[PDB]
């Protein structure tokens, strides 16, 4: 209830102090270095995504600033504060249809931004108040999967997506003629039955004198002058990149079977433990390390990460922090009450099944958790980065579990080679501030990323993608298709419910994915959140489609490994 | 004494028919694919490279002619049909020597070299009369893995260094800095202040008028012109290649992955067991139809498999069958005995251990074999060839393995996945007929390995050299000298013979296959079959600096797989 959430703080306070004791050098470090370069990626291609959307007015430096903030507070009041935030597909999308409906009254976009910003923040406050854990708890796995894997999924997709985008921005020689390769040429030209729009940009612009000049410019020059790229060495706008486009591949290739080779040393017999599980967690580091290497003495010109090195706000019509909402006549503001409502619930309930994903008996809680704490350290950060005009994350799932799993407490006697033991997952509470704090502090530090090319942090994605499914029941029984019946482990969840209705869960289950990415599909697409609320009511439909002990199999609330030692020790 | 091989025949007699009705089908046919391809282009650079040698009195066809006769007659008139008669180094230095040797005193060098090959070949004749078997015994393990180990190492190195020389013959640019990519050029021209080399080739050779062929030569004909390219894209004499390596690079590794990915997919469980086994063994086969057709859709110019379809004699000055040696000085042929009776020690000893090698009891067969046989066919197989003017060929290491390897019999009632039983190994030996059948058949043929480039020849060499040197024992070994003791993996040595003494035998091992390997490296790399003779000596010294039982645990003729058995019966 109202002035029930105190309870939270109040049960996390003995215990603040105690985490930060419970931090070591030697593995957050690593995570650290390793969560610093991951971060920073989706901000700067989200903040440029999303700055040709919003007109200019949004780029690079804002999304750094309002995510600086947001990782160095919620680091610091969460009540699972081991949640790394990410954006998300509904955020894009959503400021689009605000930018859409504020092409008419369409004075300034900031106040109507920050009015919006505000109403949903509020709202989240008004949400805490009243009826944030009151609902929480009636869930399952079955529909906490359902989203979390298909997001997983994304995570994935666009990792290839962004591999093959490239591939369209760089283009091959498709036949080499290396007889031929003398022959080989290209130079920037005029248009040969040009059309107005480079008719008018040559007019308006007063260019004088280019023909002494045509004969022969760099890359850059030619887009500037609109002219042909005229060549055997041209078969696309951009020149033939002899090489970025089959390095790019080779990056990408080489890092996602050498990434899981170093994460799986942990288990290698070679070596003793002191040495074993400190380069099985410099991981993420390392393939950084060797691959910049391999780029700096053979040199490709591969693309990078760039962050900018200039530091101001953006479009000489911003301060740095700015107030003033007036603009706008009135009634706008009032009018703006119901997208801000579809947001309160959507960022909400993303929010809180993130949670339940963390919460589970997987990454074992030791000591209490809570949701109100959680919501409220989101809910004011969110209503003061919206107040200084500035991009929003919000907790992604797959960061918030491949950085629980780099920090992690382990046995001082581990069985040789096999047999290592889990014992536990760190919560520090100081790794979150300083990456945050450090990629703040990175509007000056260029050096550092720009030379840490793309496809490797691609794979690295890619590879996350993978891990964090690991965990995850249903993606196992999603593989099981070609997979015959005689040829699992034990796996209680198979032995007393059919094959039928196994293969018939992961049919229906992957009909709500498919359904989903359908949804996701539409120029909407922002039911999406909303659709975890059917999921739920379908849900119940089905102990009568199917038998109730025909769901406790399943969907069974603790870990399969722990109702696999309890069953062998009753028989 | 005399006439004592013929046991080796009455005992090979009475299995004749039953092994071929023991060769199957999708085991023996991928083998087959993956063979053909590999020997072929085995036979084609020892050819080419003795053309140049033996200023083009000797061809690759000719090479072609006596390799499909090696090996027809081998694998049906042998001992070991498993084993594969390779070029190797010995025959290159021999012939080189032999060519130097014929500057003074030789008017004739094929007739020199016949003469040569039917002392040599008579001298094995002798040899192989009485007691070619007895002396067998002598070598044992520590001389053989030694040998081996070192061949598979070299023979992995030279995968990768035949790829490093593409990138050398084919020269790449350090840095494209693509806005300039647009900028660079070059073309031919004529040599300005020209050496005296380049010099005297133009003048002698008389092309006239060079000028007006010179605004621009195309990349063949300017670098057999001796024209300086000068340019912005010549750094050195010739234009950087935009994409030969990195697919190059491509069809090497993804060879070297998908080959080995496919070959463990036996203990992988996605499929039923039937049809899961049959995948593995054409992986090979996998790689090459696959990456033929990938290099058929998008092309990149990069070196490809050619054999001379038209079937002469070479220089056309020389007749097919030749004649009878009789011109040349009737004592040279004489004095062919002493550097004939040097070739035949060489040729026995080499010969020898390799089939020393294939005939371990790790590697047993259902069936017998006979080296009196094997050198037996050997002889007579070197005095034809020598009569007919053709390349020797001497037993090589990995291909005689990888051959074994490849075609293995493996149970299919084992648990899913893990453990596939050993079930010995498969002797066949219709497969290596099969081969030389088809390159014999493919001599006017030169449409099949047009298409495959040798980049993905090469890999599927990396594949070979990587996976020949699983049965080595030594080399095993040497991988568990980092190992610790706490979980040190089962080898015999820790309580049977202590950690100093399995290290003082590894030690001394190594240091006679360092010694062994620099003598392979000299400039003369004859006495490389001779130092196999004082691997024995120091063998015995070791009879007094060490007990004999702690000897007998891995120089034992019996396998590690009968102590196993023992010593778990006993306890
Ligand atoms: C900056 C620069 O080098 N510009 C060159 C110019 O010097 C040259 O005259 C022209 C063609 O000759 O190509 C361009
Ligand atoms: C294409 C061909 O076969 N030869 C061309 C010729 O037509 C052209 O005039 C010359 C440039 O001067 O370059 C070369
Ligand atoms: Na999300």
């Amino acid at each position: 209830l109202f002035g029930g959430l105190v309870l939270d703080v109040k049960r996390k306070a003995p215990w603040y102090w105690s985490d930060y004791r419970d931090a070591l050098s030697l593995q957050c470090l690593a995570s650290f270095l390793f969560l610093y370069c991951a971060c920073m990626s989706p901000v700067i291609t989200f903040g440029g995504l999303l700055g040709e959307a919003t007109e200019g007015r949004i780029s690079a430096i804002e999304s750094l600033f309002g995510a600086s903030m947001t990782g160095i507070a919620y680091s610091l009041f969460a009540g699972q504060p081991l949640t790394i935030l990410g954006s998300t597909g509904p955020v894009l999308v959503f400021e689009k249809i605000l930018f859409k409906f504020c092409k008419d009254y369409a004075l300034s976009y900031l106040s109507l931004r920050a009015c919006i910003g505000l109403w949903t923040a509020f709202l989240c406050i008004v949400l805490v108040a009243t009826d944030a854990s009151s609902l929480v708890c009636y869930i399952t796995r079955f529909t906490e999967e359902a989203f979390a894997s298909l997001i997983c999924i994304i995570f994935i997709y666009e990792a290839i997506e962004k591999l093959i985008h490239l591939a369209e921005t760089y283009p091959i020689h498709m036949h080499s003629q290396l007889d031929h390769l003398s022959l080989y040429y290209c130079r920037c030209a005029l248009p040969e039955n040009p059309n107005n729009h480079t008719l008018q940009y040559w007019k308006e612009h007063s260019i004088p004198t280019a023909d002494v000049n045509w004969a022969n410019l760099t890359v850059s020059e030619c887009q500037e002058m609109h002219g042909e790229f005229i060549g055997s060495a041209c078969g696309h706008h951009g020149p033939y990149t002899p090489d970025v486009l089959f390095w790019s591949c080779i990056l990408f290739f080489a890092t996602f079977i050498v990434s899981s080779t170093l994460k799986t040393f942990k288990t290698s017999r070679y070596f003793p433990t002191r040495v074993r599980s400190t380069v099985s967690d410099f991981a993420v580091f390392l393939t950084i390390f060797t691959m910049v290497i391999l780029d700096f003495l053979i040199g490709v010109p591969s693309p990078k990460l760039q962050v900018p090195s200039v530091f101001k706000p953006t479009r000489d019509d911003r301060g740095w922090f700015i107030s003033p909402i007036g603009p706008n006549p009135w009634w706008t503001v009032i009018a703006a009450i119901i997208p801000a409502l579809l947001c309160t619930i959507l960022i909400f309930m993303d929010q809180q099944i993130t949670a339940v994903i963390i919460n589970r008996k997987e990454h074992k809680l030791k000591k209490g958790c809570g949701y109100h704490l959680d919501l409220l350290v989101v809910a004011i950060m969110l209503g003061v980065c919206s107040l200084m005009g500035l991009p929003w994350f919000v907790a992604a799932t797959v960061l918030s579990i491949t950085h629980v799993n780099s920090l992690k407490l382990e046995s001082e006697c581990s069985a040789p080679g096999e047999q290592p033991k889990f014992l536990g997952i760190r919560e520090q509470r100081v790794t979150g501030l300083m990456i945050f704090v450090l990629m703040g502090c990175s509007v000056f530090m260029t050096a550092v990323l720009k030379f840490i090319p793309m496809p490797v942090l691609y794979g690295v994605f890619l590879y996350m993608g993978v891990s964090s499914l690991q965990g995850i029941q249903f993606f196992d029984r999603l593989k099981l298709f070609g997979m015959p019946a005689k040829h699992q482990p034990d796996f209680i969840y198979l032995r007393h419910v059919p094959l039928r209705k196994v293969h018939l869960f992961t049919l229906v289950q992957l009909t709500c994915l498919v359904l989903l990415w359908v949804i996701k599909a539409s120029p909407a697409a922002i039911v999406f959140p909303m659709m975890v609320l059917a999921l739920v009511f379908v849900r119940k439909v089905m102990d009568l489609c199917f038998s109730k002990r025909e769901l406790s199999w399943l969907d069974d609330l603790m870990p399969e490994s722990k109702k696999k030692k309890l069953d062998d020790a009753k028989k």
